[PDB]
């Protein structure tokens, strides 16, 4: 009777089991902010409770198997029903950058994106506001339950770098949390957190992906999103979220003042390729320390064929020629280099740490 | 364990692959493990959630990938419910049955138990009808009294039996709740038909709500009942009956391929008659309704009360397909001589003593 009701969570299901499919994309829209409506209310231990989530479980899979959840319109819509659910950042009216994967794609290399954001944001004329989650900024001593929409405008006028932990800014995703782990299925939720950032301020991103056959779509998808905003959309060929150590990678370019693919290998960083076994995770304390205490101290140097050091160096190149609008990947990586060895990228960092220490 | 949630999840897994890798076999025991989880969810705990969500998931994965209009996947849902079920051993005429899927939207009088009684009264036929009997509950009939282990008992000196479903088919009363929680059709919607707990039933008319679902609803029938003389029916109204108004088709198994052909009540010598005329008045008045207005002989052939033409002409079919022909107005002969011999009270009089001094 009430729109934000059971009946109608159940009258956007059955549009899913029609022949075919009659589930618009704004029916998703609009679907998702009755799951949110119905999870945000729930009465623990109450029937309506199971119904619920036999309901969200219900609609949640339908959804999943007629894979319109992989669709650009569909994506962009979810994206836009949870962020209405989302403590945004409200900023007084550098270029300012985001990286940051989809993930799903069943790899653990060493956390390039956190590393690449860091050394980018050390760069004269760059400002990185990088939204994920991890855990890594988390132990080098600054609480990041501390950073939410009401303090995210006090460390913004002074720091190049930021990190937002997207659980205390996306309080729709948190309603889903418990019913996601039950699922134990991908769904459309395993794609939004790239689209969610809540500073609109982001002038550009790289977003990496999963899968080749989801790439196309999440460009439609962040173009919609983010409208105006450059984007370069990857995928490394051996199945990886980022720009790859190994093989090639491939970007589609959304360029509002012009659709277009490219294709990355390290031998046009400069690089040899490293194998992923080679690039591993040794989990957040120690990927800290090896960041904090070997790569940001200077440690490694450009040519000495340290994995770990390339792979961020090459990420960090991307975040570069993607903030000056070229292709000149050897000039980013000299800028990274010189973000590292002149101490300006651990500076960056220590600055965040102390600004977040302050609140 | 493998009756676990884990188990389930991975049966989920192979219906979202592309193409589904979910066999017939594999729903059987997925359905098992189904079943096992949902006695376990006895609370609203944390642990039922989880369960409800998995559950949930496998069944709406099913349905929108249509494995469940399959005919295997249909026969092999049965086979696992069935699994949980009270069946009937019996000591090694003709025995038939009549029921509906439901799901139709309809709400017409219970023409099957009526059409089921006036059978069990034509000599030469024996009923055991199997259904959701709320109307033989009326009757003064305590129908919890017939289950598995009485069924045997009550047998050889009836030509009519009534066997309440809920009394036997323990994992159906698993899935009550989820199924009303999920309010989408899944594979459990048409399996009541297919459930019958006497394997000596030898023919039977099966009712469904889609011309689309008739043809796999058919093979499933032929799976589930290898040794049956079957009918599939639809009336094209939209009903799992032989309509009063409009065409039925009929959709024939003879065990000896797909037979078709098609019903009108003119073929039965009777008047077309709108839904409206033969509405469902309620499980007490239903009863009243087939005792004291149909059973007594207070209506007649060429009446034209519509209940009774309805009752009639379902009993016409129920006949004929009994005696392997298509003489339907034999068949009206063979059911208004049950009716006004008296022999159709008495056969139901004869089942309720039994029932009565079990
Ligand atoms: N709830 C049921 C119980 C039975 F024994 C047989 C069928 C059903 C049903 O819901 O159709």
């Amino acid at each position: 009777h009430h729109h934000m009701s059971e009946a109608t969570l159940l009258s956007y299901t059955k549009k899913l089991l029609a022949s075919p499919p009659q589930l618009s994309s704004t029916d998703l829209h609009d679907a998702l902010l009755v799951i949110l409506s119905l999870l945000q209310k729930c009465d623990t231990n109450s029937d309506e409770s199971l119904s619920i989530y036999t309901k969200v479980s219900s609609f949640l899979t339908a959804l999943r198997v007629t894979k319109l959840d992989h669709k650009a319109e569909y994506i962009a819509e979810a994206a836009k029903a949870v962020l209405r659910h989302s403590d945004l950042v409200d900023l007084p009216l550098p270029v300012i950058l985001d990286i940051v994967g989809t993930g799903g794609d069943g790899q653990n290399t060493f956390n390039v994106s956190t590393s690449a954001a860091i050394v980018a944001s050390g760069i004269q004329g760059l400002k990185i506001c990088k939204h994920g989650g991890g855990d890594l900024i988390g132990t080098l001593g600054c609480d990041m339950f501390k950073v939410n929409s009401s303090t995210v405008p006090k460390l913004w006028p002074d720091n190049t770098f930021m990190f937002l932990l997207a659980p205390f800014f996306h309080h729709g995703m948190g309603h889903v949390s418990k019913i996601r782990k039950f699922l134990g299925i991908p769904t459309v939720f395993n794609v939004l957190g790239p689209l969610l950032h809540p500073v609109s301020h982001v002038n550009k991103r790289i977003l990496g992906v999963y899968s080749k056959e989801l790439a196309p779509e999440y460009a439609k998808a962040a173009a919609l999103v983010y409208p105006g905003s450059e984007t370069f959309i990857v995928w490394g060929h051996v199945g990886l979220d980022e720009v790859s150590p190994i093989g090639k990678t491939t970007v589609w370019h959304i360029d509002p003042t012009s659709l277009k693919t490219f294709q990355l290998e390290p031998s046009m960083f400069g690089l040899e390729e490293h194998e992923l076994s080679k690039c591993a995770s040794y989990g957040p304390k120690e990927n800290a320390r090896i960041l904090k205490e070997e790569v940001l101290s200077g440690k490694y140097h450009l040519g000495d064929n340290n994995p770990i050091y390339d792979y961020i160096l090459m990420n960090t190149a991307v975040l570069y020629c993607l903030s000056q609008g070229h292709q000149n990947w050897k000039e980013g990586i000299i800028k990274a280099e010189e973000s590292i060895h002149s101490g300006n990228a651990l500076r960056s960092l220590e600055h965040f740490i102390d600004s977040v220490s302050s609140l």
